């Protein structure tokens, strides 16, 4: 019993954190085998930030310009290439602590752990979700660039995010490990604003199922709804449209608890209309949306 | 910017998780040097342990089987002496924490770490954890510079879903015993110092709606706090909140008056750090370490 926002054990990722320095800029890198991955904006200066030509800036760099630091040991850069918004620094030493890994691009609503780093040194780990607006509500300070997002399913580390920047609203933008940004964001100082955020409906429904598994049934009701009537109500509360795909994903939880997906939808509709009324669901006074249907099954069953 | 429930990097502790099996029971152990620590319920514990031999305990570190060469019991923890010293043993200490103090929990099933979360020792000596069968032996810890401070070992779940465990010396937290009997967690209280610390972290992140021009006496605040089932705020707590009071420019008894109003009046459809409730599982140190970027 119990429900907590849980992150994956960060051990496998800690062994990959290195410090990457170029000129005045110092950020983190992900050392996997003989390649160190880091945001391409490490090559950037003060004036080469609003409109940087990264191809032109990287052509002026040599391998000895990049000081890569793994613990106390200084790694020697032997090559450098750029893939979209990440810099791939080829090094002369392969990381012995390299785990089994994959580079995966996640979709909005997906959750992942974040190992926050400062100067190639891990300071904390937290669980967070890719928001529907493609930003992450992280906890980052200056120097956190190159911190990574991951899911350690079974024994493989699935890298899904590298932190690149903070938007003016305190939310964060970053890329998959191939340098492709999540959202309409670019690595330029230009005015960029996060789109209007929405609540991840499928995750809220999964979290209601985890509450039912933990014996919290106060919010359940005798009503059901059509998928279209639910979405017409959900859109008014700034909730993500629940697709038929989401309904199918919630299938196992619906079977385990004995409450149909559309029945749990009507429960949510009533929760949106009435609120909590001094009550909590899983110790929370708000409808939590950073637990996917897969997270709920993992933490409640195995 | 941003505030999250953050746990310490679990890497140093992951290297210490082993699977301990004895008869039908299978749980986790903490392998530090040549000793594996695990709950004694894996086996009248003095009488039950005298009937055991070293080969009864199957200790498993990854795929490698460790051979037990001795066994002793220290309070509610079994100390299984093994032939091999853990090469992944970090610099560590066994520390007993006080209620209100927070720590990370590396949840494990069959000596295999599955998740890490941050939680606090409740004033009632229970932890609101996330545990299933097989996690007995999962440890609680804090990182101090490069040293792992082990402060908890999970033993059981109470009928309310809350957990009961011991320090790494086998001394239970709270009035709990490791036996099949009626045990209930005491009435819980909110950790006042941690709520105040969390209000300071909200101020650091630009959330100031709850602030007011008012201050209070420590005696008047504690009168109100006692009425709302909050832990008494000592002068020690006021001193601990000192750096945050200086950083934000809001006196500790000024922030107390904001909490006083938030308790009698509520939030009124508003949130503080994305939360509609007053969060109490961030200590004043956690707020400082997170809002200052301390690394390990
Ligand atoms: O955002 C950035 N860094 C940070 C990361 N995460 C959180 C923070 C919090 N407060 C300060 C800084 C932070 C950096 C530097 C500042 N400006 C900037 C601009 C661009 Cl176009 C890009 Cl790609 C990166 C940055
Ligand atoms: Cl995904």
């Amino acid at each position: 019993s119990g429900f907590r926002k849980m992150a994956f054990p960060s051990g496998k990722v800690e062994g990959c954190m290195v410090q990457v320095t170029c000129g005045t800029t110092t950020l983190n890198g992900l050392w996997l085998d003989d390649v160190v991955y880091c945001p391409r904006h490490v090559i950037c200066t003060s004036e080469d930030m609003l409109n940087p030509n990264y191809e032109d800036l990287l052509i002026r760099k040599s391998n000895h310009n990049f000081l890569v630091q793994a613990g106390n040991v200084q790694l020697r850069v032997i090559g450098h290439s750029m893939q979209n918004c990440v810099l791939k620094l080829k090094v002369d030493t392969a990381n012995p602590k390299t785990p089994k890994y994959k580079f995966v691009r996640i979709q909005p609503g997906q959750t992942f752990s974040v190992l926050a780093c400062y100067n190639g040194s891990p300071s904390g780990v937290y669980q967070c979700a890719m928001r529907p607006n493609f930003t992450i509500k992280g906890s980052f300070l200056n120097g956190s660039c190159g911190s990574v997002g991951f899911n350690i399913d079974y024994d493989c580390v699935s890298f899904c995010y590298m932190h690149h920047m903070e938007l003016p609203t305190g939310v964060h933008a970053g890329t998959d490990l191939e340098g492709n940004f999540y959202g309409p964001f670019v690595d330029r100082q230009t005015a960029q604003a996060a789109g209007t955020d929405t609540t991840i409906t499928v995750n809220v429904l999964a979290w209601l199922y985890a509450a039912v598994i933990n014996g919290d049934r106060w919010f359940l009701n005798r009503f059901t709804t059509t998928l279209n009537d639910f979405n017409l109500v959900a859109m008014k509360y700034n909730y993500e449209p629940l697709t038929q795909d989401h309904v199918d994903i919630l299938g196992p939880l619906s079977a385990q608890t004995g409450i149909a997906v559309l029945d749990m939808c009507a429960s949510l509709k009533e929760l949106l209309q009435n609120g909590m009324n001094g009550r909590t669901i899983l110790g929370s006074a708000l409808l939590e949306d950073e637990f996917t249907p897969f997270d709920v099954v993992r933490q409640c069953s195995g």
